[PDB]
């Protein structure tokens, strides 16, 4: 039994750990497409594909849980969507996705779709975490510290600053 | 330090195995390039992307072992594709690899190239592998258990032999 | 005599039709062009291209007009754009188009752009008739049966419904 | 019933014109992708795909027969293939191919495929055609008179020649 | 000692000419970067790669300048960008550019980055002079008179106009 | 009066720079169109489209010549590719090329296109040039001394020895 959820993770967060502790509890394993995989630099998308997968697979990897954290890049072209995503993952049973695209795309090709529960939603956000990261406002407490770890390994919130 | 081998792994198999353990005796994590991602549905590229993620992270996941099966796609542009897969990993310090141009697109970017030893290649070896599935001959020996599940549930030797 | 005329068609409705029939009084035989190939999945562009290319060649069967219907990506690349669309089709004299870009394009390469008459578009208009599957009004009167009766069967209102 | 054949028709010949015929004894209508839809002006693939659509269809539009000469592309990516193709074509239910390849494709989606009969193979050939094209031989017999038609207006036969 | 400047170029006018001359009392030789290479007939985006680089070429070509009028397409891909543009490109020492993303982008590889002076930008700025362009108001005495000549042989005025 | 030729300049000799010389004799400036701009690191294309424009430019700049060397990509398509090259070029009227597509491209876009002379054909050719290299007999006396000068800069010889 699989699950899939996909997300930009930028950057992977407390929300997106816990939504993925509950699916871990209807699923023996969790596929997490990261999307927008070559987007990088700009301010919705401030880290690369493989900075993902290291915060990803560093907040979750002493929890017993088995997870694939695959890179999907944005292809321009909604109809073949599922069988690109399903050409980089292992098959999967269930979809846990509010986003009426794709909820649509894969409702039509026969899966299930379920919508996640939202966790602390004001606080639980990236675009609420990058938010702080430019204004100076303090937002370590948001993600896990894995995640803290790599974005100083990588002077995330200087690249953002910068950009801005 | 982060290693970084790179295989199209159609399967992964034993020998794999031994290299990624040996090379762990010399970095603490390991990234493993699926290389031709987007190539399968052929008798030298049976399987896809997912189906390798799957295979390699169900025989490793076993082990006290840090590594990040990552799927990088066939480019076309020698001069970009250390830069292509530097986006789509962690940051990495030594490449094991004895191809030649891997070798040289990877020095002539500062890195360390390493040869990796080879471990009983007369049988270990993706073609040897596949040879043996399309003719009925016996290969679950040649793989970890978890791959030769992962064929199974795939059904991947029928493939094969379809496509034959 | 062979003309030109391209659009999205989502859907083709009965202007489509009607300036259709006028073009085919000038020239012999008409290539419709279907634009924005890969888009489908959206408010703006419902429908792929092979449920176009559906909808058209029902809609235009039982009229004794040759056409063809061809899958034109959008691409992005303007000044190539010519060379694509001829790459496509067979060789054609004329194109009817009101739009700056593609009569700009075309004419820089020596075609004959001509506007096509305009038939009661406050109605016939896929802006309004997706506007009109949205809010509930009736929109069946606006396009050929043919295109109602394949608008059934793939279930295109309950799709862009969902996708608002 | 719709049923879906694939081929690189360079050209079109009498052959083609036999199988088709066939099918459309077991089926309503038929699609007829036109593969390597990029590939032209080579001594395998000489004639754009604009030019196939012109000649499919000229050779076609005399029987009593629903058809769609739809043009698709080699795209690098067996995985996502069938996908690509139903994006670009109206809903079909059997595939008529011996290609081993295409055969696992569709299989492995729910497809039944089945072998077309050959019809005179070592004249009715897209590579015989082109040998005699070159040389100097006569081939007008081989193909659909629309066919020659078609290669007179877009001088083909030259374009041969001067390729070689 | 070589120095790097991008831009689009649409049209190269006199605030350009004025940095690119600074630029050379720095550096011995300039790579000029004509980005967005594939964007033409569309009112932010007017001219072709081709275009611009004769726009570019007629200007310099009586100052004593090495430079190398380089097309540079919009890939969509920010953490490959400076191995795309080197790929490209004669190995430059200094990079000038206030844009933010291309600072960061070529610091982040080690490069030097340097602020260009603005000359006269309310005048000297190609959105101030397609505005001009479009509305009558006045505009040559804005660029070189090799980019006027330019502009006249390929009537870029009136394709703006009829864009609009 | 403008003349297009195209070439892969694997490396630019001897050959290339008298054919050059000669079509400056019947023409007022040359586009030196370089092909195959994205292949680098391989035993045919050992050189990056950066590494062969500054290889050209600096042969060249000591004559008296008006010339463009711009980058052309492989992309696969043949019927856009007229249209492609003219995107990236100045306008040209004359093409100067024996090889069999590059003129039935051009001829069919009504350009002229004329042979060029052969200028000491086996000693003159990038195939025989690379050949010495790699198996160690004397080149430099083929290529102009500017072009030595790069091929060391950047060790172009070890990389071509090392990817053998
Ligand atoms: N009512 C009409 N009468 C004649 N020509 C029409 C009519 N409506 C659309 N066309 C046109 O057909 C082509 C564009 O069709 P397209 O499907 O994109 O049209 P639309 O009805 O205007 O759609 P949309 O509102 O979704 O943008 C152009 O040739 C345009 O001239
Ligand atoms: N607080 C949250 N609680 C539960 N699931 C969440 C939460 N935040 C995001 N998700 C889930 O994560 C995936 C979307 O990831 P995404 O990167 O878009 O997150 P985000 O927090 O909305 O960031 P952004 O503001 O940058 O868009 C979806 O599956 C969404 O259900
Ligand atoms: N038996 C082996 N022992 C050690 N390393 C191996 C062995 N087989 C392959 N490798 C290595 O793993 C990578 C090669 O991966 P890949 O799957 O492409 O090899 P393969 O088994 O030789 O496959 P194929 O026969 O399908 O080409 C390289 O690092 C190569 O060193
Ligand atoms: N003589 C024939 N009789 C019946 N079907 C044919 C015949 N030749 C080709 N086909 C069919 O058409 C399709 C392949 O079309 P394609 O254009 O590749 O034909 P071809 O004649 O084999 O060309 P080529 O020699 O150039 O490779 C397949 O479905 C194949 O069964
Ligand atoms: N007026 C100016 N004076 C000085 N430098 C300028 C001026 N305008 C632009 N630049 C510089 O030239 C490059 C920008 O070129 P670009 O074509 O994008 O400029 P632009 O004049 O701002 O055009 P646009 O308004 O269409 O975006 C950068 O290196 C930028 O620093
Ligand atoms: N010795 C030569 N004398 C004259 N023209 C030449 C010579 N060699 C190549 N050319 C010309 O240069 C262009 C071909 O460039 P290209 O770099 O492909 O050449 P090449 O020397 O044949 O290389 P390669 O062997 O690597 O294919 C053509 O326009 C051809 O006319
Ligand atoms: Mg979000
Ligand atoms: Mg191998
Ligand atoms: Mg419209
Ligand atoms: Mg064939
Ligand atoms: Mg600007
Ligand atoms: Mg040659």
């Amino acid at each position: 039994l699989r699950g899939f959820i996909i997300g930009r993770f930028q950057p992977f967060h407390k929300g997106h750990l816990e939504v993925i502790k509950k699916i871990a509890e209807e699923v023996d394993e969790i596929i997490i497409g990261i999307g927008s995989a070559q987007k990088s630099h700009t301010l919705e998308n401030p880290f690369t594909a493989g900075e993902r997968i290291l915060m990803i697979t560093q907040s979750l990897k002493d929890y017993d849980l088995t997870y694939y954290p695959i890179p999907i890049k944005d292809i321009e072209f909604n109809s073949i969507w599922v069988s690109y995503v399903e050409s980089l993952t292992p098959p999967f049973d269930i979809v846990y996705s509010g986003n009426p695209l794709v909820r649509v795309l894969f409702e039509e090709r026969g899966y299930e779709v379920k919508r996640p529960e939202m966790f602390n939603r004001k606080e639980y956000s990236g675009t609420e975490i990058r938010r702080r990261m430019l204004n100076g406002e303090k937002w370590e407490h948001l993600v896990p510290k894995a995640v803290v770890d790599v974005i100083k390994e990588i002077k995330g919130v200087e690249r953002l600053r910068k950009l801005a």
